[PDB]
This record gives C-alpha cells, structure tokens and sequence, in this order.
C-alpha cells in the first residue's frame, strides 16, 4: 500500500481501494480512519470523508491521479468527524452527498456538515432504493442502533467486500472504542444483522483497522453481547 501526502492508499480488489487519514488525538497520538474508493464505470463513488477538509482534498486529489474519473457521489456512514470531517470538501468539488436523514439530522449537533441528500431504510434494514439512485455496487444497510444509532453500512456488488465502518471491530479487539454515543442494548443485534444482510461477504472492511475476516463481525458481537 501507498503513501500520499499524509494519507495511505490501499487496492482491496479491482476497483475497490481503501482510503486512510490520520489525526492527532492528545494522549494517545494518531488515529487512522479507512474509507472506500469504488471505480463503477465511467464514476468513482466515495464511501465516508477524511477526518477533515483538506485531508478529503488529498482524496480527491489522489483519485485525480490514480483513476480519473469524476466522482459522482458519496455516502458516509454515520455523523461523526472520521466519517463526515470532510463534507465541505466534497460540497467545494461539487460532489453529490448522501448520508442517513437520522445523520444529517444528528449532524448539526454533532458538528459535521449534513450530507445534501438523505436516505431512508425500511423495516428491514435495507436502503430504500428511490433515496439512493444509481448507485451501482453500493448495498446500502441500515442494521440498527449500535456505535451510533444512525451508522450505516455498505456491501459491494460483484466483491466479496461489505464495509462495516465504526460498528464493526477487528477480531482480536480488546474493546468497542468509543461508546460515549452507542446503543449499548442493540449493538450485538445490529452487528449481526449487518452479517445477515451481506452473509456471503468476506473481506469485512472497518474504519479502523485492515480488512478483516467475519470474525470481526462475530467478535464484536460477542463483545456487545457481554455489554447487555
Ligand atoms: C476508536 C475510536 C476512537 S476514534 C473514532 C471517533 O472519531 C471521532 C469515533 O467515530 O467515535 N472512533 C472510534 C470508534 O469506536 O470507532
Ligand atoms: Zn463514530
Ligand atoms: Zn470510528
């Protein structure tokens, strides 16, 4: 995998890369946050922003150079700054922004910039299609209140690779992290329902750690469970 600027790029799968940002948190030094880079076609979609503005930029910049395509739209996955720090980056390339209606709800107190468009899932879980137009690959899941309760998360056609963001940890995690905004009586449920919803998937990519077997999935539930 490749450096660029101060951001790290990594090819998952044909036209699946991983994206990754870094910020200094005081006290425990630097935090990575991974993204998807998807090539359908003649578009690039963007699954969730850099940690900031100009950080986004640099993505931006680097699917200048490495794809070169336009980026039709992105999807970020829940209001926090990992996911959404970079909204105003994409707005400034005039890039179409979608999240949940619950983030762009939330995202006003939490500090982010609302995604322009909003999505809404049904009682199953699974994106109503008419919200998320053309799309391509992206499978769009809401599995339930878990790291936050607006966390989304998405699979991808013609890849054995679903993105499980913030709700999903990597199979030999200690913890959760950070739980000041989770729903701790959901989680395990809604971490197994996003298994459920892409059960063929193998490669379970997390904001922040590598790519992952389904005992992330099973791992973090395990862990929700013993927090019920
Ligand atoms: C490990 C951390 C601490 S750093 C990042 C934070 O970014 C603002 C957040 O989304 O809570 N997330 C997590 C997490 O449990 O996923
Ligand atoms: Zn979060
Ligand atoms: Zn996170």
């Amino acid at each position: 995998d490749q450096r660029f600027g101060d951001l790290v790029f990594r090819q998952l799968a044909p036209n699946v890369w991983q994206h990754t940002s870094y910020l200094d948190m005081p006290g425990f030094g630097a935090v990575a946050s991974n993204g998807l880079i998807v090539r359908d076609g003649g578009r690039v979609l963007v699954v969730d922003t850099a940690w900031t503005d100009d950080q986004t930029a640099q993505i931006l910049n680097w699917i200048k150079q490495e794809i070169n395509l336009p980026v039709a739209l992105a999807v970020v996955t829940h209001a926090h700054q990992d996911k959404m720090g970079g909204m105003d980056a994409l707005h400034a390339a005039g890039i179409a922004t979608y999240a949940n209606a619950l983030s762009n709800q939330l995202a006003p107190q939490e500090g982010m910039v609302a995604a322009q468009h909003s999505l809404t899932f049904a009682a199953n879980g699974w994106v109503e299609p008419a919200t998320a137009p053309n799309f391509g690959p992206l499978k769009v899941f809401y599995p339930g209140p878990g790291h936050t309760s607006d966390n989304i998360t998405v699979g991808i056609d013609g890849t054995d690779i679903a993105f499980g963001g913030c709700l999903i940890k990597d199979s030999k995690a200690k913890s959760l992290g950070n739980l000041g905004d989770a729903d701790t009586e959901h989680y395990a449920a809604s971490a197994r329902a996003f298994g459920a919803a892409f059960p063929k998937a193998s490669m379970i990519v997390m904001s922040h750690s590598a790519p992952d077997s389904r005992a992330a999935i099973t791992h973090t539930a395990r862990m929700a469970d013993k927090l019920r």
